[PDB]
C-alpha cells in the first residue's frame, strides 16, 4: 500500500520536490512555523491535537510551537533525502506514521496539511505543479495511516 | 537545568561537533544503524524498550530498525543545525525529550548512547576529544528528562 503510493513519485515529481525543497527547507524555522500557523488558521479544529503546545496564537514566540515546527521540517528533510531509494523512503514514512496512528490521526485529517503547504509554496512563488508534487508525498504517509 | 547545560556548549565544543558530524552525518543510514546495533550489543538491557522493532539482531535487514536509525540521525542533524541559537536548541531538545519521558526513559538510561557514539567516532578517526564534545551535547538532553 505504502509501496504503491510511492510508485506515484515519478522522476518529474521527485525533481519538483527536491527543487522546491531547496528553498522551503533553507528556512526550517520560518517556513515550518508558517506551515503550522496556516494549518491552525484554515483548520481551527486541528488545534485540538496540540493542547500540549499551549497558546499557539503566539506563533514563533511560542517555544513549544517553534520547537515542534522545526522538528517537523526535519521529517520532510528525511523524506526528501530518501526519494531515490523506495525501500528507505517506506521504512521512514512508516516510522513517522506510528506516532500519528497512536494519536488517532486519520488519513483525511492528515491531508489537511496540503492547504498550508500549497500556500507556503506560493509565498515562495511555486505554482500548482509543485503543490501537486507535494500532495503526492503526503499521500505516501496517508497510505500508512 | 537544560538552560545551564546548553550554556556548556562553548565555542570549541561546537566546532568539534560540526567537524565530526560533517563526517558522521554523511552516512546517516550506515552510522545510524551501527549506532543502534552497538547500543544493543553493549547494553542488552535496553532492548526491552524497542519491542516494536522486532528482531533487532537483523540489523540493516530489519526495516523497522532501519527506519528508526535513520530518523534518529536526523534528530542529531537538527541539534547540530541549532547550535548557533541556544533558544532554538533548547525548544528542540525539550521537544525530543517529551516522547522519551513518556516512555519512562531516565537521564541515566539515555546516557548509555555515549558508549556507542564514542565507538562510531573512533571507527572514523575521531578520538576522546570529540567523544567528550558529544557527551556534552547528550547532557543537554539528559537535563530535560
Ligand atoms: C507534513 C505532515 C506532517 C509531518 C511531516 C509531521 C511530522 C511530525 C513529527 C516529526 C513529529 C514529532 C515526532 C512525533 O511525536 O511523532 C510530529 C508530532 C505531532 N504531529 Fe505530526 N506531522 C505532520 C502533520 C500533522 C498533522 C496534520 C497533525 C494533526 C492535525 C499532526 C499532529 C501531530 C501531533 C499532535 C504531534 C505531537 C505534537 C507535540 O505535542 O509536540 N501532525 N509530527
Ligand atoms: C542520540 C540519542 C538519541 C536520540 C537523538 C533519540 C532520538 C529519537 C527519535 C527522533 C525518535 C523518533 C521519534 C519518537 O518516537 O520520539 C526516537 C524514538 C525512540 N527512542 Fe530515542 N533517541 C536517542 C536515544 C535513545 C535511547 C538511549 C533510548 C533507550 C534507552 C531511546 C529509546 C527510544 C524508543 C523506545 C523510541 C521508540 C522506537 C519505536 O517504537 O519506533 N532513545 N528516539
Amino acid at each position: 500500500s505504502v509501496y504503491d503510493a510511492a510508485a506515484q513519485l515519478t522522476a518529474d515529481v521527485k525533481k519538483d520536490l527536491r527543487d522546491s525543497w531547496k528553498v522551503i527547507g533553507s528556512d526550517k524555522k520560518g517556513n515550518g512555523v508558517a506551515l503550522m500557523t496556516t494549518l491552525f488558521a484554515d483548520n481551527q479544529e486541528t488545534i485540538g491535537y496540540f493542547k500540549r503546545l499551549g497558546d499557539v496564537s503566539q506563533g514563533m514566540a511560542n517555544d513549544k510551537l517553534r520547537g515542534h515546527s522545526i522538528t517537523l521540517m526535519y521529517a520532510l528533510q528525511n523524506f526528501i533525502d530518501q526519494l531515490d531509494n523506495p525501500d528507505d523512503l517506506v521504512c521512514v514514512v512508516e516510522k513517522v506514521a506510528v506516532n500519528h496512528i497512536t494519536r488517532k490521526i486519520s488519513a483525511a485529517e492528515f491531508g489537511k496539511i496540503n492547504g498550508p503547504i500549497k500556500k507556503v509554496l506560493a509565498s515562495k512563488n511555486f505554482g500548482d505543479k509543485y503543490a501537486n508534487a507535494w500532495a503526492k508525498l503526503v499521500a505516501v504517509v496517508q497510505a500508512a495511516l
